[PDB]
């Protein structure tokens, strides 16, 4: 644990967004920093088309995070580390409470 799967859309975004595989691995293994969800209608989950409505965990920091589906281990989002003005997904609940 955790997972990890990275779909081809995310792999394509990685060098555009400042991520290497190692950065991903390291960010994730440093531990949970927040919580989100992987909520995707069936049409949006090729090739299986089953849909996701799963809890997700956030790893890394604001502007520099990856979001991981807790059931599947799929990475669902990566921020653009390379954009000092990246707008964090407002839906993430950071830290605890």
């Amino acid at each position: 644990i955790p997972g990890l799967k990275i779909d081809q859309k995310i792999r394509g975004q990685m060098p555009e967004r400042g991520w290497t595989e190692d950065d991903i691995k390291n960010t994730v293994s440093n531990g949970a920093t927040g919580t989100s969800f992987d909520k995707r209608s069936p049409k949006k989950t090729p090739p299986d088309y089953l849909g996701r409505n799963d809890p997700a965990t956030v790893y890394g920091s604001p502007g520099k995070y990856v979001v991981v589906n807790d059931r599947t281990g799929e990475v669902t989002q990566i921020s653009d580390k390379t954009d000092p003005g990246w707008v964090d997904d407002s839906r993430i609940q950071w830290g605890n409470k």
